[PDB]
């Protein structure tokens, strides 16, 4: 039974039934997510930027079967074309406004990776894709305003692949957090 979290703490809580099992219920997590109503002081320890990056701050390790994080995006600041490692990606927007571009799995063959479509998301609306949908790139276009997002993977990951757009030619990398549970980890 979903009921609206009351604050972020509260969201943690039910994520962690909802994770007990050994499947994902895709649409009552990304429902969960969205009712969350955003509250900055709730998540102001995380959100930790850096001025050339965004950067990526461990909030919770759902007991194995999740990571919960909080992505902060300065003015300007993104990401390459990337997939998830064959892992369930929930992307809900704390603070700003991120576009969200998808890409198509390249052929084998060299070729520019043309934009399959583009959205805008939008403060506490939660996203959702994984390899079976595609690829993508998320950017925070502002020129006044950073961003905060608050991202579920499932299982959790740290590795990914980021992709060239020239050529769709694709290179492993390792993410890393800049912190976690609320402190910096060089
Ligand atoms: N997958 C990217 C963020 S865009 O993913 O919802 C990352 O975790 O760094
Ligand atoms: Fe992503």
């Amino acid at each position: 039974e979903l009921l609206k979290p009351r604050t972020l703490a509260d969201l943690i809580r039910i994520l962690h039934e909802l994770f007990a099992g050994d499947e994902v219920n895709v649409e009552e997590v990304q429902a969960v997510l969205e009712a969350y109503e955003s509250n900055p002081a709730e998540w102001a320890l995380y959100a930790k930027f850096d001025q050339y990056r965004y950067t990526r701050n461990l909030v919770d390790q759902g007991n194995g079967k999740f990571n919960l994080m909080i992505l902060c995006w300065g003015e300007g600041h993104g990401s390459s074309i990337h997939d998830h490692t064959d892992s369930h990606c929930f992307l809900k927007l704390l603070q700003g406004n991120l576009k969200e571009t998808l890409f198509d799995w390249p052929d084998k063959k060299s070729n520019e990776m043309i934009k399959k479509s583009e959205r805008t998301l939008r403060e506490n609306q939660c996203a959702y894709i994984n390899d079976s949908i595609g690829l993508h790139r998320v950017e925070n276009v502002s020129h006044t305003e950073p961003a905060v997002s608050l991202h579920l993977y499932s299982p959790p990951f740290d590795t990914c692949h980021a992709f060239d757009q020239r050529t769709g030619h694709k290179n492993k990398v390792t993410m890393t957090f800049h912190s976690k549970f609320g402190i910096r980890t060089p």
